[PDB]
């Protein structure tokens, strides 16, 4: 594209062609994330802490989203559809690819959308980093039962079985097609953009 790719190595979040973007790490030099035209970044880690990077919008809600991606991690990675809300706080993940460790926790059933079927748990964080500093709060899971690297995803169903399970979202903030792990290396390239069937 016309778009002068940078490099971002240090945590935060702004507008690139439209889309929101979100780099965050406890491990600054050991990953970094590339701004590519349109909804499209890249990762790339060594030896890293925690990090999540990803493109989408600053305020979330019942988007129905279409990826692609590539995705090479050779530890503990996902690729998720990832968000934040408030009161509650919450993180929620929906697990599209993961690495050398699948997500689980307390299993609340599933939900079948978008050609396959997603394992749901709930877990906990206590006192970690979050939107509103140092927090303890609930996460949400949707795990899909085979690993994709492209495709649609409805976000409102999603929301919706969570609900059923009492699984209950506050306000919403940021919404993003992100990478995210700790420690280990790898990469990613993933392109997101709102459109496709619900
Ligand atoms: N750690
Ligand atoms: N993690």
């Amino acid at each position: 594209g016309s778009h002068m790719d940078t490099t971002i190595t240090q945590n935060q979040t702004g507008y690139d062609n439209g889309y929101f973007y979100s780099f965050w790490t406890d491990a600054p030099g050991t990953v970094s994330m590339t701004l590519h035209s349109g909804g499209s970044y890249s990762t790339s880690w060594r030896n890293t802490g925690h990090f999540k990077a990803g493109k989408g919008w600053s305020t979330g809600g019942r988007r129905t989203v279409t990826y692609n991606a590539s995705f090479n991690p050779s530890g503990i990675a996902y690729l998720t559809l990832y968000g934040w809300t408030r009161n509650p706080l919450v993180s929620y993940l929906i697990v599209e690819s993961w690495g050398t460790y699948r997500p689980t926790g307390t299993y609340k059933g599933t939900v079948t959308t978008d050609g396959g079927t997603y394992d749901i748990y709930e877990t906990w964080r206590y006192n970690a980093p979050s939107i509103e500093g140092t927090r303890t709060f609930q996460i949400f899971w949707s795990v899909r039962q085979q690993k994709r690297t492209s495709g649609t995803i409805t976000i409102g169903n999603h929301f919706d079985a969570w609900a059923r399970a009492g699984m209950n979202l506050g306000s919403h903030d940021y919404q993003i097609m992100a990478t995210k792990g700790w420690q280990s290396s790898g990469s990613s390239t993933v392109s997101i953009s709102e459109g496709g069937n619900p």
